[PDB]
């Protein structure tokens, strides 16, 4: 089909949960086992088609670390969705996950979409936070909720695609 369009996403989430790895293995196919810890931000950019339309996705991949927290808004600012992202192995990852939604739902764009990724999911064996419970916080929060691997790449066109497929259009 011959419709374009754009937006801009912004990943958020505890350090070393796997944001720049999400990216990496949605924009480039890429999986890295030693990945540094981002500084800032780092931003990419892929297109796909979705139905009649060529989606361009603006990638915002925040560094999570807790000294960078100051300068979220300037990257959540203007954004159209977020996916705020944990490691299912780490239950205090997932509590900050819901204190990152809580500032995106009274400081970002009343109409954004958010997303809520359960990362490391190929860590199963290792698991701290049960799918239904997750599951049920994202549906109490309207949040668009998978497990994801970027390791694997399980759930990881997936999620964005349905974020796409969700945003506003008409
Ligand atoms: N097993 C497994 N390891 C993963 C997965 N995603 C990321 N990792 C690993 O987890 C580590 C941290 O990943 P990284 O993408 O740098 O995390 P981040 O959230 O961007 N960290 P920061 O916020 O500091 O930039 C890396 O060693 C990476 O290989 C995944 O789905 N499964
Ligand atoms: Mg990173």
């Amino acid at each position: 089909g011959n419709k374009i369009c754009q937006f801009k996403l912004v990943l958020l989430g505890e350090s070393a949960v796997g944001k720049s790895s999400l990216v990496l293995r949605f924009v480039k196919g890429q999986f890295h086992e030693f990945q540094e810890s981002t500084i800032g931000a780092a931003f990419l950019t892929q297109t796909v088609c979705l139905d009649d339309t060529t989606v361009k996705f603006e990638i915002w991949d925040t560094a999570g670390q807790e000294r960078y927290h100051s300068l979220a808004p300037m990257y959540y600012r203007g954004a159209q969705a977020a996916i705020v992202v944990y490691d299912i192995t780490n239950e205090e990852s997932f509590a900050r996950a819901k204190n990152w939604v809580k500032e995106l739902q009274r400081q970002a764009s009343p109409n954004i979409v958010i997303a809520l990724s359960g990362n490391k999911a190929d860590l199963a064996n290792k698991r701290a936070v049960d799918f239904q419970e997750a599951q049920s916080y994202a549906d109490d929060n309207s949040l668009l909720f998978m497990e994801t691997s970027a390791k694997t790449s399980m759930n990881v066109n997936e999620i964005f695609m349905a974020i796409a497929k969700k945003l506003p259009k008409n």
